[PDB]
C-alpha cells in the first residue's frame, strides 16, 4: 500500500496520458494524488482522480518566452538549439510548481513519485524528500536534448541540493511499438483523451462511407475550417474534434470527442502530428494524415510515415486520397496497434513498480 | 483483449462502486463501455469513463412505487417483504433499462458484462446475448430476499429466453472483511466517492482538534441542518458533505467533498448508513455513527455495530460522545481496514476474470 504524488504539466496533453497509470495504481490499492497547474484541475478530476494545484493558470508559451533572467526568449530556426529551447522551457516551468509541489508533498508524504519524461519537477520533488521516481514517456519519441537543456537549466536547483543530474528514475517506462524505434521498459498505450457527455450515437450504428476524423488538438487550434469544407468532396464523411466553444456539409459533427470512443467508427485521421493523438490513433490501428507542428513532435511523424503508418506533410487533401486508395497505410497501422498489444500493459508495470 | 459493458444504476450509489473495478479493466488494455440511466452520465463520465445511456432520466422511487399493471405500491412495515416490495423494485428496473441495453450490447458486441448485485439488466444481457457476466457486490450485506424477488419478478422476461433463473456468474465478487460476515471470491473496497474540483486545502495541514464529518448521502437530502449547529458543541470541528445546492459555525466547510479525499482528515462519521459511505469509512479505519435510512442497509448496519466500528442508532449526539470517549471504536474500524486491505485488489480480480 503506497501513497503515489503524480506529478503532470500545465495542457491537456501532458495529463491526459498519465491517467491510466494513476487509475492502474490505484485499482491496486494504491492512493494517488495528482498535483498540476491550477487549470488542470478540470481534467484530471474529470478523468476521476484527486487534484492539488501547484501554481496558478498556467500554460507553456509563458514559461518558454522568458528566461530567468526575466528577458523575452525567441526561437531558433536550427533544429537542434530549438529543442534545446524547448527544453530549457521545461526546465523553468518547474520553478513554478515546485514551491506548492514540495510542501505539497512534505504534508502528503509520498512514497513514490509518477511523472512523464519532461516534467522534471517529479524528480526534483523525488530527490529533495529522497524518495524513488518513476518516468513515463507519453511519446513515440523523446529527444534527449530537450531533457538534458532542462537539467541543464535546473542546475542552480540541484546544486541546492549538493547534485548534478537527477537521481535515475526507479523505472523508465517506453511506449514506442519495438518496430518502430531507431534500461526501459515497454509498456502497452493505453488512451485516455478526455471527458464528454456521452460515446456519441453514430459511433454504435453501421457506416456505408468512410469517415474522416478531424483534430489538431488542444493549443494548435486558437485552416481547420478549409479542411472541414473540402475534405468531404474527397469521398469522406468528416467528424471535427476540437473545442466546443471552437465548434459544415459532408462534416457529420463538430465538437469535444475524446478519440479512443470515436476512432472504431472511423477510417482515417487528419491531425497537428499531436502525441497524445498520434498514439490513440496508432493504438486503434488508424491511418493518420500528421502536419506537424510543435518541434518536439517532429521525431514522432518521422518514425510514423517511416512505417507506413500515415502520411507526414510538413496537399493535405493528396495525403488523404493516398490513404484513401492505398491500403497499405490501413495494413501497417493495424500491425502496429497488434505490436502495442502485446507488449505490458499499466496493470502490469504496476506490478513491476511493487515488486523492485 | 476484452469488450467489457459495464451496466449500472440509475442513482451515485449504485454507480460509483463499479468505477474502481471497471478502470482495473482499462488498466488491463481492456475496452469499458458503461451503461446506466440518462441521469448517471456526468457521474460516469466524471469518473474518466466511456458513457452510453439505457433510458431517459430516472430515479428508484419511480419504479418502486408502482407495479407492472400501472397500479400504486405501497411499502410493508414487517421487514421481510419490505425486503421482497424493494427487490421487485430493481426487477422492475430493468424493463426500463433493457431495450436501449440490449439494442446497444448488439451493436457494441461486449465479450462480457460487469454489474452490480442487484442491477438485473445486466445478467438479462448477458444471458440474451449468450455470454459470460461478472456479479459484483457493493453492500456489506447483500439480502438474497431483494435479489430473489426481482428474478421473481422478470420471470415473464426469463421465460421470453426460455429460462428459470439467470445462469449463474462466472465470477461473484464479495467486498465484506471475514471477522464482519456471518462460490464468491473476496476483493478490497477500493473507494470512489464522486468528483471534486479539487481535495480541501485543510485536508494537507494539522489538524488540532477531532474533525468530524457529516453525510446523509445523494438521496436521503432531498435533522443535517440540526446535527449540524449541534455537534460541534460536543468538541468537534465538523465537515458537511452534501450537494453543492443544499449547501454554520463550528463547521469547517459545507459541500460536495469525495469522502475518499477527506477521511484521513476525520475522526468520526455521521451518516444514513448508506452502502457506499459505509464501506468508505470502513476501509478508511474511521469510526462511523450510522442512523439506517434505507431498508436495504440495516443488515450493513448490523454488522457494523455488532463489530463494534461504530454505533447504529435506529441520541446520535450521544453516538458520538460515547465514541469520542471510548477508543474500542476506532479500534475495530481500524482492524477492519487493515483487514480489507489484506484482500485481493480490484486489479488482481481482472486477472481472475482474464484467467477463467
Ligand atoms: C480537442 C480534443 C482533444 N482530444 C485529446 C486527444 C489527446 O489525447 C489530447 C491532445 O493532446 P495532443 O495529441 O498531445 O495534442 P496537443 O498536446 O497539442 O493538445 O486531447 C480529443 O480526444 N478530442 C478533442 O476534441
Ligand atoms: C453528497 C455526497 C456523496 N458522496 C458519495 C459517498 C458515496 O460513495 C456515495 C453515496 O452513496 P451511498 O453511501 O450508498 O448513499 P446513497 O446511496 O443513499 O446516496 O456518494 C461524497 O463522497 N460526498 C458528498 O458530499
Amino acid at each position: 500500500h503506497m501513497r503515489i504524488l503524480v506529478i503532470a504539466g500545465c495542457s491537456e496533453g501532458f495529463v491526459m496520458p498519465l491517467v491510466p497509470l494513476s487509475w492502474a495504481l490505484r485499482a491496486a490499492g494504491h492512493e494517488v494524488l495528482v498535483a498540476a497547474s491550477e487549470n488542470m484541475g478540470p481534467t484530471v478530476t474529470g478523468a476521476g482522480l484527486p487534484f492539488a494545484p501547484t501554481c496558478p493558470s498556467l500554460d507553456m508559451p509563458e514559461v518558454l518566452s522568458w528566461d530567468r533572467e526575466g528577458n523575452r526568449t525567441t526561437m531558433p530556426r536550427e533544429e537542434k538549439p530549438l529543442l534545446e529551447h524547448i527544453g530549457r522551457g521545461y526546465g523553468r516551468l518547474v520553478l513554478r510548481m515546485r514551491d506548492e509541489a514540495l510542501a505539497l508533498a512534505e504534508r502528503w508524504k509520498p512514497d513514490l513519485v509518477l511523472t512523464e519524461t519532461y516534467s522534471l519537477t517529479g524528480p526534483l520533488v523525488a530527490a529533495t524528500l529522497g524518495i524513488p521516481w518513476i518516468e513515463q514517456s507519453i511519446r513515440l519519441a523523446s529527444p534527449e536534448l530537450i531533457k538534458s537543456a532542462g537539467v541543464g537549466e535546473l542546475a542552480p536547483e540541484l546544486a541546492e541540493l549538493g547534485l548534478t543530474d537527477f537521481p535515475d528514475p526507479l523505472l523508465s517506462i517506453d511506449v514506442c511499438p519495438p518496430s518502430m524505434e531507431a534500461g526501459t521498459t515497454k509498456m502497452r498505450y493505453v488512451p485516455y483523451n478526455g471527458r464528454n457527455d456521452q460515446v456519441p450515437s453514430w459511433v454504435f450504428e453501421e457506416r456505408k462511407q468512410p469517415r474522416l476524423c478531424l483534430t489538431f488538438g488542444t493549443r494548435v487550434p486558437l485552416l481547420l475550417q478549409a479542411l472541414s469544407q473540402e475534405l468531404p468532396k474527397l469521398g469522406f464523411e468528416v467528424v471535427v474534434a476540437v473545442s466546443d466553444k471552437l465548434a459544415p456539409e459532408g462534416v457529420l459533427a463538430a465538437g469535444q470527442f475524446p478519440l479512443s470512443a470515436i476512432m472504431p467508427a472511423c477510417d482515417v485521421v487528419v491531425h497537428h502530428g499531436g502525441h497524445g493523438t498520434t498514439l490513440t490513433c496508432l493504438s486503434e490501428g488508424v491511418p493518420q494524415v500528421s502536419v506537424p507542428v510543435i518541434a518536439e513532435v517532429w521525431d514522432s511523424a518521422r518514425l510514423l510515415h517511416a512505417a507506413g503508418a500515415g502520411v507526414e506533410v510538413p496537399s493535405v487533401l493528396a495525403a488523404c486520397a493516398r490513404i484513401r486508395d492505398d491500403s497499405s497505410y490501413v495494413g501497417n497501422a493495424r500491425r502496429l496497434a497488434a505490436e502495442m498489444a502485446t507488449l505490458p500493459t499499466p496493470a502490469d508495470i504496476v506490478r513491476l513498480i511493487e515488486q523492485a
